[PDB]
């Protein structure tokens, strides 16, 4: 029942608030419906990216999770994210792109093993 | 109709030119008939890489795209990438993988929703 | 034939041992049937993450391959690179993800064309 959330964006680590891991770790927990156990989170500040030609705040992410994807899902969690990114970052929400990926069980390992 | 680039690769920061991700930018749009205004751009440099058991320079790619992904498209892309990769960091065409990948509009994420 | 894997975490990049990049390529040449010439890696450490809400040590990594992927080859995968990353990185099993992907040879663009 894993998912893993990374943002990937140019904001400098500094503007990075404390517990913004932890936000993300419990929000996703939420939105997603899984234990927050299963649910990793991976934050990349200072990255050399443009967006649209511009090099202002941006970000990319990605959202893999085994289930708890589709079209309405998805623009739930993206909602839930980009409002994230501008609160948090200050990001406007019309430079970020999340790539949603639902993963089979079978293709996720963890622990010595996989989930299928 | 969002697209996105990145390039990972272990050539320093300092060789990579200030203009490549407008540079991309531009080509890439060119390439994939996409206002420039919808392309994102992402270089990582600096990595732990091998390709191949050498750590000479090298790089590890991605191009995720609503459509404009396909056979002959993907050929043409890595023509245009590795010149590029070639020309601006200094990488050997046979040290670059370009994986492509057919983005869903409703499996991306951009400003509150998504594309769907 | 290509394959490529990936690993970030937050152990800090002092205890990567040398010659981890070669033994990622040979292990995983050994367990892909792949020749080495084919087989990239790169690893990320010092990374801002999280898994299950702690920043404990943990580990998010990526195999794409083309073919080599599936559910038995998957799990044998999971036990190898688990098992090096808790040897070598000192990070529990039960604290990494990998996912693997099998990617068709029309999306992996190497040397200015792809592997179809
Ligand atoms: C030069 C040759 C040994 C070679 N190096 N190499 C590195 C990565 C991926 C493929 C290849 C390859 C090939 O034979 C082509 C035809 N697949
Ligand atoms: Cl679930
Ligand atoms: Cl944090
Ligand atoms: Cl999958
Ligand atoms: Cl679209
Ligand atoms: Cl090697
Ligand atoms: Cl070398
Ligand atoms: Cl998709
Ligand atoms: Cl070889
Ligand atoms: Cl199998
Ligand atoms: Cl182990
Ligand atoms: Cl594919």
């Amino acid at each position: 029942p894993a998912a893993m959330f990374i943002v990937n964006t140019n904001v400098p680590r500094a503007s990075v608030p404390d517990g913004f891991l932890s936000e993300l770790t419990q929000q996703l927990a939420q939105a997603t419906g899984k234990p927050p156990q299963y649910i990793a989170v991976h934050v990349v500040p200072d990255q050399l990216m443009a967006f649209g030609g511009s090099s202002e705040p941006c970000a990319l992410c990605s959202l893999h999770s085994i289930g708890k994807i589709g079209g309405a899902q998805n623009r739930s969690y993206s909602k839930l994210l980009c409002g994230l990114l501008a609160e948090r970052l200050r990001i406007s929400p019309d430079r970020v792109y999340i790539n949603y990926y639902d993963m089979n069980a079978a293709n996720v390992g963890w622990n010595n093993s996989t989930f299928a």
